[PDB]
Formats: C-alpha cells, structure tokens, sequence
C-alpha cells in the first residue's frame, strides 16, 4: 500500500524549473543530441538558448495557460525546443503522431484545439493540408529550418521576431504555478472506449518522473555526458518522458527515427551506447537475432522496456547475451506515464498501491490481496473535454481503478 | 555586486535531510571511506545505518536542539556518524582541534559548553582529563572503538541500548526545522582581537555550500562512485565543509591523517584518484618535487586550493606539472563555511582570486556566520546591517 | 603398500594450533573471505580476533572436552569463528546441515548432543524449534548479527560479556592436548546403512588433511594473497576441510552460497580467481554450456573435484577447455576425512591412516562392522 | 623485551631434516641455483639427489659426528652439496675463507682440525700446498668437477664408490640428533680479540634463522620459484645464513661471487630478481649513481642490508630511491647467526630477548638471549666463558639503543 521511500525528493516546482536548469547546469555538453541517421548535432547551450528565446516569443505573441499549442513531427533534433518553451511558459502542450490519417489528425487535433501548432519540414505539408480544415489553428512553425518556407514562419524567424542579439537566456525567468494543477501535456491515446479522447498530464508527474529517472535502483545509473539512445516515438507517452529524464541527468543522446533493423546496432556499437530504452518488440528482436554478434555491444550497460514482455524469457536472453546485469521488469504499464512499481535484478516512489474492501473504500493495509487500485500524483488527472471517461477511469476520491483482483 | 545564477536551487530543507537522502541514494557505494594508513574502510550504508541510529538514540539519550554536542578526533573516518546524527536531529555541534592544549581546550569547550562529547580512542585520555575540570560535560562516548574504554561507552553500546537488530535506516526521519535559523555546528577560530572566540554556521549556509560543490564551474565535476581525497583537518571549516560535501555527490573518499608527500602519492596513484583539495604547502610541495615524476598522478583530473591565497603563483606550476586543466581556487576568507569567491572553468586568470562572486552571494549571503556564539557585541562588529562584513580592507571589482 | 613420502611433516600439535598460528601468520590478508552476494568482506585478522575472543568466552563461559558445541547455517563467512574457536579449545564441535527437516535435524542433534548452537540469523527460527524438542540445548547464539535478536545472544555481545576493549589475540594461547585422540568434529553421515550416525574427526586428521593440501603434486600451488573460490556446504566434510586447508596457505576466499549459473562465472573473472574445487555436477556443467566462452576464465590456473567424475570422460574436457593442463582426482568417503587417493597419498596405507575416521560417536558398534580391529576399512 | 611471537614455530628436528623436506618438497624448481657468471644452472632435484648420495657416502667412508669436515670454495652453485650431507649426518662442517693466504689457513684448519676437505677447482692447488703441512687432512674432493683432477677425488667419483644407479633420496633418511647439542658449523670470526676463533654453531639456531626468513614482516614475502640474488661470501655467517634460508622458502638464487662493480647492476634486470641481500659497501655504493636505467625495481621488492649500515643514512636513500616499501636493516654479530634486531612495516626478533648490561653489576637497567646463539667458540673455553653469561646473556659490545 505505501511503495518505496523516494531517494531523491521530488523538485517542488515545475517541470519548466527543473528543465530550465538542467540546461543551465549542463550547458557544456556540445553532442547534446545527435541525429544518426544525417550526423546533425546540438549542444545542451542551443537547446537552452533556443527554449528561452521561443518561452519569451510565445508570450509576446500572446499565449497563456488558456491556450493550448501542439507539435507534430517525427523523432527530430528540434522537437525538445518547443517542447521545453511551453513547459517554461505554463502553455499547456499537444503531441501529435506524425502517421495520422487526415481524418485522424483533424479528430485529435479537435480535442485539444491548438492556436499554434510546431511541426517538421517533412510534415509541413500534411500540416497546412490539415489547417485548411481546422479554423482555429492560426499560425504554424516548422522546427528544423533556419529560413522560412513558403511564407510559414521558422523559429528563428519568429524568434527573431521577438528577441534581440543580445538577448540572454540566463537572465531568463519561467513562469511559476501550481505543477499540480498546471496540464504540462495533452497526450492522445485510444482506450477500449475505442474513441479518441486525450490524456491530460501534469508538471508534478513530470518532475516525478524525473526522480524515478534518477532513482539509482529503478532508473539509470549512468554518468552525465554518456551517450544513451533514444528511438520510442516522442509523441507517445513513452519515447516523450523517457526522452525528457535525460535532460535532467545530462546524458548525450543519439537519436534514431524507427527501426531499419540493424542500423540500430551499427549506432549502439559505434557511439559507444551505455544505456536503452526499448518497446518489447525490439526487446524480441534482441533476444532472437540473426547473428546480432556481428556487433560489438560491449559498450551497454543498462537495458530497459515499457511495454510489459510477457515471458518467454525475454529479459533473461538479452541479459544472458549482453552482459548487462537484470532487465528492469515487473508490472505492465499504462498511458498515463506507465512505470509503477517493479524489480531490477535482485528478486516505486511516489505510487501507492490499494487492496482491502471490495463494497466499501477506506483501509491502509496490504494484507489480504484482493481488488488492486492506484494513487500517485504521476496519474493522469484525467482526459480533457471529457469528464465522463474521466470518473470512470480514476474514482471519486482521487483512486485509481485498475482491473484485477 | 551580485553572484552567478544558481545552477542548482539551493536543497529548501535541513542540512541533514541533504545529507540523509544522500546517504540513502549512494548507500551502494562500498569503500564510502578508507583510512589510507590503515586500510580501514566505511561504507555509505554503515555510514547510513550508524547516523540514523546514533540519531535516534541520541533522542531517547533525552537531548534537543536547546542541547550542544561535541566532537574531538583527528582525522578519522568514523568522524561522520556523530556529525551527521547531529545534523538530523538538530543538536549543535561543536568540532574541536585534536591537538589543542588543555588550557585551549578547556576554553573552546567552555564556549559551548557541551553536555555531550565524542572522541577518538587517541582523544580519550585528554578528554578525560579534561573533563573534569567541566560539570556541564556529563557524557563521554568513543567513535572508533567496537568495545567500551574502561567504562567510558562507545557509539555501538550507546546506540544499542536505544535499538534494536529490526532498525531500519529506511523508516528513519530527521527532524524538520527552519534550516536558516537552526544551528548546525559551532566553530572555533580566533585571530582579529585575540581571545578565542565561538563561531555560528546555520543549516542553510551547508545546504549552500553543497550547491557550489555541486556547481560544474566553481565545483567538482567528477562522477559518483571514483575516488577522491581528503586531507584537511575535519575539526576546521575548510575540511569539514569540503569532506561533507563529498557525500551528497556520492565520491568515495580516501582520508589522510598526517602529511609525509611522499605516501601522498603512493595513495594518488594506488586509489586512482580524480580529484584533491588542499591547503598551500602541500600545493607547494607539489610544484617543487622530484619523487612526483616516480608516480602516476594521470588520474588526477581535477586539483583544488583553499585555506591560503599561495601567495605569488604556484598553481600555474602545479596545474602544468600534473596536466590539469589549470588548478582554480579562492579565498575563503572566514570560517564562514571556507569558500565564498573562487576561481573559473572559463575566464581570464587575472590576478588574485577575484573573479566572480559565488552564488547565492553578494559581502551578504545565506552562508556566512549568523554571528559568532553569546559574544554580541563582536558579532556587532563583524556584522551588521544588512549584514554585511567589510574587513579585509581593498576594493577592486573590475566587471565581474 | 605405501603412499608418498610426506614432504611436509604433519604439525604434531593440535588442529587448533596450526589455525591459530596460520591467522597470525596472514593476518595482513584484508580480504580474507567475501560474500560474493553481498560483498561483506572480513580479514584474516578479523577472524584472528573472533576465534580467539569466542574461544575465551567459551571458556570462561565454562565449556571444556567433555562438552560439544554445534553449528548450523547455510555457508556464511562468519561460519569459521565458532568452528576455530572450539578447535583452539578442544571443545568438539558438530556441523549440522541447514536444510535439514525439523524431524532430520531434531535426530542429527540427539546423536552428538551438543548443549550450545551458533546460527545463522537464517537458521535461527528453525534452531528455535527444534530447540524447543530437546532439554540438553541451553544456549544459542547468532554468528552474522552486530545485534541481539528477541532475546537470542550474538557472538558479539557474547565476548562482549568476557573480554574487554584490551583483548591481543597474540597473547592468547590454545590449549595442548594429544591432537591424535581429542574430537575436533562430529559430521553425521548416511553410509554402513541408510540411519545417521556421526563420524568421529580427530585433530590430527586435520593436520594431516592440512599436509596434503600443502603437497606441490596433489595439493593446490597458489601463492598467498591470491583469491581462491569455496561453493561446497561447509557442513559436509568435503566443504568444511577444504575450506578449513585456505587458512594455512593464506589463500582469499571468495564464497558463494548456492550452485551457481553465470553469477559463478561473472565471479571467477571479476574476483580473477586462480583455483577451484568443485563437486561433480559443476564439472560437467562447467563442461557443457557454452557461456563459459564469453568470461574471462584467464586466470584459472587449478582445478580439482571430489565424488567420482570418471564416468564418462568429463574431467578430459573441463581440462581441455580452460587452459588448465591436468585435473585433481578426489576419492570421497566422508569417514576418510576428504580424499586418500588422487594423481597414494601421504600418511595412508592401502589393502590405514590417521587421517580416517576414529569410529562413530558414543553408542554405535557399527563402527567395529566399518572400521577393523587393526584400523583398516 | 621478549621479540615478537613466533608466526611460524620453529621446526623441532634437525637443520638437515628441515634442510630435506625443503628439497624434497621443491624438487620440481629447475632453476635452482645460477652462476651469474657462467649461467650453469643446479635444479633442486640435483642438490637433493647430490646431497643424499653424499652424506651416504660420506657414513660409508666412515664419519661421525666426533668428525669434522670443511669446504673451500668461492661462491659456487656446487657449495650446498657438502654443506647440506653434512647437516643430513651431523657432521660438523667448518667453511674456510676461499681468500685466506697459506699462513692463515693453516690456522683456521689448526682449529677445528677437519679430515676431511672438499674445495672448488680453483682452489685445489691452495688447499693441497696446504695440506702438505697439516697431518689430520686425509682426504680432498673437488667440487665443482665431473672427473678426478690428477688423483685429487670428484664429488662424483667419490659418491659412485659409495652409491648405485638405483639409489632414490626419496628413501633417504637423515640422522636423528638433539638439535640444541650438535654443532653444524664451525666457522672462523674476527675476534678483534688479537686471536680468531671458531664460532659453534647448534642446528636449533639454523632452524630459527628459517623461522626468520619465514616470518611476513621481518623476513621475505615473496613467493616460491622466484629468483634472488646471493652476492656475500658463502664462508661468512651472512652469506651462508642467508644462502640456506632460501631453500625452505623455495627461491630460485642467482649467483654472483666477487665483489661487484656494473656486473650486478646487469643481473638484476636481466634476471627479473624480487630480493636483494647486500653487506653495507654494495649499498654505499646503491648511493652512486650508476643508473643504466634498466626497469629492475619492476621486480626489486624487496631490499636488505647488514654489517655496518645507516651512517649517512643511506637506508632512507636507496628505500625511496628504487622504491622500497622501506628497506630491512638487520643488526648482529657473527656470533648471532645472523640478525637479532630488525625494522617492520610501520615507521627484535623470534626467540630472541634482549637486555641493558650495567656496566658495575647492576643486570637490570630501564629503558641477547636466544637460542639462535653460539654454543661458545671452540677448543677455547675461556672466550667462551667471556662471551655469553652463566645465565646464558651475551654483551653487544656497546651500550644503547
């Protein structure tokens, strides 16, 4: 009923404080992230600098927390800018899966209904395709140009538009609110309802999130300025928080857009990776591979999933392979931010867990093991303009309702 | 007029709710101290459990933060578990000079005036002695020790007369407290006037020397679990301060006693050691070595010196020598936690360690003495409104 | 017929003796044993210190030869304070298995007797209970605690009790006595037929047992200050003696509790250790599985075994593998003390040896069906 | 004072027993002994083949103990074949110093009056010039020669008229005897006295010097089968003390005979040598500054001296130099066996006590008696009588410390 006492405290403010500085704090790290597919860089300096600059632009255009933004593009070098700007501002954030249908894009994007919206160059067009359907999408970004493009404005472009060249992103101050109020991100995802909806998130279960990913037992325990890879698609739940706790830690990250099989080795092996994080299918591709050995792995510490492998031994062939101690595994994972409670390789923080009183509701005791419902500030506080999926998935008194006994 | 942002927000809490966190995140670092003449060695989980415990039984034993503790050793690598026992309950505590006579000491404790008073096996018969010229000094325990010295207890009876074999370091809670206003140790130096006189350092002037020692341009920036070493008296500000901030950032420590140079690099290169700090004559000795071309010191990546301004330059020298990105240390002015004003990562060299103001620092910061013990009218003339201290005379700014 | 000329002449004094000058001896040795699950490391002038304080307490406590003690736990480094701690006194002790049945362990203790118990924390509910069967066990006391468990003494607050801070293990002195006729163990076998009965051990079969693994052509080579790896149940003969012969060689012992996997292989390269006996089954894993390829066995000069391999040419392909020419035969009787017989033996004759058992304990005349009226088997 | 305990008992039966076991034990050492000069090269199992036969021999030849017996040689690998069958029977051996003119000779041998001579080949021609004047010398044996040199018998030739092919040391057995009463050796100080006298030597205290070389902190810590290098003359106590104490431990020696000079700085590289033994003048000259900078301390762990040292302090000197973990210094007269007193690893031996010596009678004093002590000088009760006490004390010669 009480899970583990946190080892480090949960930073008390927002999620933008605790990004803020740790960019100030890591700002001399030069490969901050690295594309791998076309070898472009950016230092932990650019990122702070460009977050700053485009917090500062977003206000001065007009925004508040009653707006709402969005971004859409693949797994990008440029994705963390905007990202972290809206964090610093208090505007609450909306990822978008780069593959949508038209039809599916229009529907999601009609949920949190986004003023602005930040997107790739490659999905510029599906983009501006999609604004003619959508009235209230008023102006759009591309991330990753330094010129405009067909009069769509660049962040730099607009950036420029609202800071000078002497502008310094230290003497930069993020807005300061409740963390447990304040929705940090709307994220999508389809329930057994099998309709759209979207996820509200919270700072606070960023900043949880955090101190999970420093938890030296059940996070990583790997040095700053040591290269982890990163692969899980940014607009899931998944690839965004797993990508952001690096920041905190200062780790350099090598980034890969989808699978292309082996290329995901030839990266591991040439940039040294010392850490994974991995959907179950490239867990399997790791247990059952065509001469894998090709490789030379050596560099990889640590190993981790979110997405439950079900067995077969999976998390005992890719520790037995590679020499890497016990796979982080127990519990299978939800939406709302997933991690909660699990064992690394003997055989969480912030999370209780409850089991007594089918027909009743009230007790603080794990004994006998009953129906199992959830309390963590890392929840979800619910779905957005939907307040009817929201009772029924978490309870009246700030629960969780699992499923099982 | 004003210090760097703060790269990391000052810890809100108690010095010893830092430090008790951080001996729960690191309590895997094995090797947590080593006594290099001895091979001794302390875990961060012994040091964990040992604190915790000596904590609560330092409670039951009936003592509150009305209370003042003491502690007398030389450098001792069980120096750590009074002290930071003290720190999480919110007892003051007040470091002694080992090598004190009794006549000094007599009077440092009489300023004080501690119920309570740790020590090493080495201390105790000075202690004792000592003791008896003092009523208010009622309790005399050993920290080195696994047995009792002739009835004189030792921190593992103490402890275990309040707990049991079912304690767990995990359940324990330090005690919450205004960190600006509790005091955390009360330290000992004299010099302006001449009488000695008793020093005031407040929970939050720790929790701020641990952001500079987390700072990655005034601070260390080595990696938990690699070895660093410490030198420097645990009885004066400069090392006591500089050995606690060793464990929130999770560095094994190797400890030294006793000069000699010539063991000090036999333990550099045995230990693998990454980081030093250290007073001037040791910096001096470095320079001015043949022996140091004997050992492999290429694992010293970073070098640091307090306690003295090394008068014309001597780091220049040392920091060639030891190919280090160029040692960079400041004048620590006061017992006001050692540091204040250091020496940068990035910039011009100058002259003198001016640079620019640490954070959290304008002289007017959290960090310094909240006045020296029941003497106010001294306490009036180093510091006043807003208080400020304005003694070392100069006055050279220059951006920054 | 004859076995080999000694080359090392057996200690003439007591088991005792040669453990205490051995400790004393090493002593320097930091890392004397480590738990290889928790990295719990104590020095050989650790257990120097334990043996001899426990010993005194013993004493003191007023146990003498007409006395036994017995130990139960799981292998655990702090197993060989009580044990050396008797054998400095003469106090015979009995090794118990600690995964025993209630029943099983409730007949291994009525066998010998023993009126005090070390344990494990482990082993300290079960003891509990079967203490509760039996009116001759006074008193228990738990070797791996710092503290006091409800009420049950640890060693600690046991020589605590008699001997203060002031204490120098090298003024101490075990007692003398003819090593040739004093029980130093009572191991409980099943063997003449299929019930326990308990296996009398004098000293001098342990001086002798300490001889053979000094012998450069059937004894281990390695040098002190050089970690070696312990597995077998220190309860059974086999584990025990081997374990026993690291101290007088000064040889670190890293210990593992439980058979094995990789964690044994991940050990043997990082604690880069030179030497191991094992017991069949891990030699014909250790020649099987292919993960044996994947860490560095580098280091492993020596390797020896213990119930019979020579089944199938096993022992040929474990050699073969690891860069480690030649292989330790090992012949197991647990009556005989350990092995008489590898490529004899010195002090052992053939159809026998002080070496071997001197009978079954108190009452059990199977002794004269196992051992002859002129000391053969 | 009392000294340390012992780490090691000390062995109960006799030096040749000890001295036995130790090369049964080791036979497997090939590189036994090393001429440096030459590079022949003695395996174990050859010295305890040798040594067996020998002693054999030497029973079969007709001796006893109410014998004596003596070798003349230069350092030289086939030394410790005599030596050790002499100790296997309890035969007193006498060394003679391989330097000594005719006159001087004559007088070592008219003191302990040995049959029996075994010498090098360099110095048969020395020791039958010699024998011409001494009647008790019957018979020489060359030791260092395969084949009889002009009627002069080898060690071979000798042990083959005594010995078959089939004859197995293993089966060997060396005399029993109370380690405390017979004499070992006989050997020939510098009693400043104006007269040299014969030192007697007891096995008991050979035994002891083992313990010594054994114990971890004031002896060597070094491994079997790893070399060493013997430099002091085999004929003084140091040399010989020093050379013997190797077997038990199991140590490959390489051997240099005459004093020094480059030809040894050369040898310790060459033959990746773990410990030094020196008299004070080759350490007085470790303060030069031959460097010749072969990586020799990558082996060198271990350094000793003994005779005369300290005076400029050089022990610091040479410690930090070539990296020592500070070196051993040793104190003891001839008359000791070897050294009494010595120096940890932190900055008086096993079976040794020690004491002040009042000047007027006092013998109490405020801030040696061992068993390792000579049993008196020879055929000399009265020096005898002046050195060690009537409870067994000896006076240094120089009150301190």
């Amino acid at each position: 009923v009480n899970g583990d006492r946190p080892r480090d405290l949960v930073f008390p403010g927002t999620a933008g404080l605790q990004l803020y500085q740790s960019l100030y704090k890591y700002s001399y790290i030069t490969d901050g992230i690295i594309d791998a597919h076309t070898n472009e860089v950016i230092s932990y300096a650019q990122i702070f600098e460009t977050s700053c600059r485009l917090a500062v632009s977003l206000e001065k255009y007009g925004l508040d927390h009653n707006n709402v933004v969005a971004i859409c593009s693949e797994n990008n070098i440029h994705f963390f800018g905007p990202l972290i700007a809206a964090l610093y501002q208090g505007i609450p954030m909306a990822t978008s899966n780069d593959m949508y249908t038209e039809r599916e894009m229009i529907g999601h994007l009609n949920i949190s209904k986004p003023c602005l919206m930040f997107c790739s160059k490659k999905s510029l067009p599906f983009i501006l395709k999609v604004q003619k359907h959508l009235d209230f999408l008023k102006k759009v970004i591309v991330i990753d140009s330094m010129y405009d493009i067909n009069g769509v404005e660049c962040v730099f472009s607009f950036v420029s538009r609202y800071t000078d060249h002497a502008f310094d992103p230290v003497k930069f101050n993020p807005k300061e609110f409740d963390p447990l109020e304040r929705t940090a991100l709307i994220m999508t995802s389809s329930g057994t309802t099998g309709l759209p909806k979207g996820v509200v998130i919270s700072h606070r279960s960023i900043t949880i999130r955090f101190v999970h990913s420093s938890d030296p037992i059940y996070g990583t325990r790997i040095a700053p300025d040591t290269s982890i890879l990163a692969i899980a698609p940014f607009h899931h739940a998944f690839g965004l928080f797993t990508a952001l706790a690096y920041f905190p830690v200062g780790l350099k990250i090598v980034m890969v857009k989808k699978f292309e099989g082996e290329f995901f080795l030839k990266t591991i092996q040439n940039y040294k990776i010392a850490s994974i994080v991995v959907p179950p299918p490239i867990m399997v591709y790791l247990a059952k591979s065509p001469l894998v050995d090709e490789y030379n792995l050596s560099s990889l510490t640590e190993i981790a999933c979110g997405g439950s492998p079900l067995g077969r031994d999976i998390a005992d062939k890719v520790a037995k392979r590679l020499k890497v101690h016990g796979i982080l595994q127990g519990y299978g994972l939800t939406e709302t931010c997933s991690a909660l409670i699990l064992s690394p390789n003997d055989r969480m923080p912030y999370v209780q867990v409850k089991v007594i009183d089918i027909n009743t509701g009230k007790a603080l005791g794990p004994r006998e093991k009953g129906e199992i419902c959830f309390k963590s500030q890392m929840l979800m506080k619910g779905y957005h303009n939907n307040p009817q999926a929201t009772r029924d998935a978490l309870d009246k008194d700030g629960w969780l309702h699992t499923g099982d006994l």
